[PDB]
């Protein structure tokens, strides 16, 4: 059913700077996903190209951002590569101890958070705004398979039993309570087109 890992010691530190360093700049999370999700959009996109099956699992390729304010979540959702159970254990396809390394060492020469997807780490970004993240991803070699975590040092992965999506990954950011900011559509959109405003697949946000 559910199994628990623990982070590897340097994601373990990378999510407590994240989460306890006083950074008001929060809002740098979104672009930092919305640039995973144009990086596994590419990544399907280029596969496809000699192998046209491989969009089976569903041609079109975008961004979906979908806020709700009684669940209180921020949904980021692509129609990109997705992630093998392998690769959502390995810190999601990230190269997470060599990253945080680096960016430690760049935080301490005068770098700041916001470069953290200069790092390969940006998804951890999640942590500014989110108690709770889970992910859902499917990659065309396997299964569908949700992955949690309010960080403390561990997360699970499941195979997911939610509604069969065709391919991709879906970000749910559980939001904490002081940042419900995010959940609202003139929000959301100023920082789309401060942050993410020229990206190669369309982005719609989604209205309640
Ligand atoms: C490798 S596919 C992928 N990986 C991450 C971290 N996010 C998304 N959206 N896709």
């Amino acid at each position: 059913e559910v199994e628990t890992f623990a982070f590897q010691a340097e994601i373990a530190q990378l999510m407590s700077l994240i989460i306890n360093t006083f950074y008001s700049n929060k809002e740098i999370f979104l672009r930092e996903l919305i640039s995973n999700s144009s990086d596994a959009l590419d990544k399907i996109r280029y596969e496809s190209l000699t192998d046209p099956s491989k969009l089976d699992s569903g041609k079109e390729l975008h961004i979906n951002l979908i806020p709700n304010k009684q669940d209180r979540t921020l949904t980021i959702v692509d129609t990109g590569i997705g992630m093998t159970k392998a690769d959502l254990i390995n810190n999601l396809g990230t190269i997470a101890k060599s990253g945080t390394k680096a960016f430690m060492e760049a935080l301490q020469a005068g770098a700041d958070i916001s470069m953290i997807g200069q790092f390969g780490v940006g998804f951890y970004s999640a942590y500014l705004v989110a108690e709770k993240v889970t992910v859902i991803t499917k990659h065309n070699d396997d299964e569908q398979y949700a992955w949690e975590s309010s960080a403390g040092g561990s997360f699970t992965v499941r195979t997911d039993t939610g509604e069969p999506m065709g391919r991709g990954t879906k970000v749910i950011l559980h939001l904490k309570e002081d940042q419900t900011e995010y959940l609202e559509e003139r929000r959301i959109k100023e920082i789309v087109k401060k942050h993410s405003q020229f990206i190669g697949y369309p982005i719609t946000l989604f209205v309640e």
